[PDB]
């Protein structure tokens, strides 16, 4: 094992630890592509988790500055300020692939703004936040998972990322509420006559289920639209991306089976993930 191998192994550790669904799928990529995914993953994770390190923007600004160094000077040695192992790996990737740096900056800005989080007035705001947290990730992964990037490739990847973020929201309603976050828009909550606090205390009702299913239907339709355009991605990545998405889509059915509970995080069992892989893989 080289030093750089050690750097990617560490990124892999982070992804396996923190992202059971995405780890399962993306680890099936060919070596050079999965390694790039691990590095992108670990960067994004550090960005997402940065505020809780000291309680403020310090570690985040250090990440941003590290990324800026890489963008400006991809072939120079940097004394990274944040997590050196992750940044060395990102830099190695950047030397070989087009990285959409502005997409990382969009994600960072999204994390900065989350410090001042006020509920979304409308679904348009909510979907805007989904872009910032996850459409950006889709954009960053595009050159990794496709052979000749076009506007269509980016668009599909962005849509997928945003759909997965909406599923994430749908899984985590109760936990988010405990953390003083509600992501359903004020407009939709008012229309469906849903108070999340009241539902957290008293159990689901038909109003809440109707509202949840309204968003679920959006995530599903977007998922189907991505599946229909899967050929934008490289032949090797197609079944893997399909797997990643299907595993995440299955979370919706898990929520339903747990009666839309606001008091635990549902999950797709490993054995089910394997079932989905068999189904997809026979198709390919
Ligand atoms: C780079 C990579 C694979 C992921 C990035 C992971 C990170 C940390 C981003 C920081 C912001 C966050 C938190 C975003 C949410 C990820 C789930 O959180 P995680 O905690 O890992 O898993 P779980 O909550 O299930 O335990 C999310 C739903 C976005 C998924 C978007 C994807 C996969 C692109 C799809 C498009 C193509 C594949 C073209
Ligand atoms: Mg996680
Ligand atoms: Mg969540």
């Amino acid at each position: 094992m080289t030093m750089m191998d050690m750097n990617f192994k560490y990124c892999h550790k982070i992804m396996k630890k923190h992202s059971k669904s995405f780890s399962y799928a993306f680890d099936l990529l060919p070596e050079d592509q999965r390694k790039a995914v691990w590095a992108i993953y670990a960067v994004c994770r550090k960005i997402d988790d940065s505020i809780d390190v000291y309680g403020d923007i310090q570690f985040l600004n250090q990440i941003k500055e590290d990324i800026q160094s890489i963008e400006k000077y991809p072939y120079e040695y940097h004394h990274f300020q944040s997590d050196r192992r992750i940044m060395m790996a990102l830099q190695h990737v950047a030397q070989h692939k087009n990285i959409a740096f502005q997409s990382f900056y969009n994600l960072i800005d999204t994390v900065y703004k989350d410090q001042h989080f006020t509920m979304f007035e409308t679904d348009a705001e909510l979907f805007g936040a989904c872009y910032g947290v996850a459409g950006t990730v889709g954009e960053v992964l595009t050159p990794i998972l496709s052979d000749h990037e076009t506007h269509q490739t980016y668009d599909v990847a962005r849509r997928l990322g945003e759909s997965l973020q909406l599923i994430n929201i749908l899984r985590d309603v109760g936990e988010d509420f405990e953390n003083e976050r509600i992501y359903f828009s004020k407009q939709r909550l008012k229309q469906y006559e849903v108070d999340i606090a009241e539902v957290y205390q008293n159990g689901v009702n038909n109003h809440y289920i109707d509202l949840w299913e309204y968003y679920a239907a959006i995530a599903e339709k977007d998922f189907r639209d991505v599946m229909d355009q899967i050929k934008v991605f490289s032949i090797e990545a197609q079944p893997i991306i399909e797997l990643a998405a299907r595993i995440y889509i299955e979370i919706l059915d898990e929520v339903r089976q747990a009666n839309y509970t606001l008091h635990e995080r549902v999950f797709v069992e490993k054995r089910k993930k394997a079932k989905l892989f068999h189904e997809i893989n026979s198709k390919y």
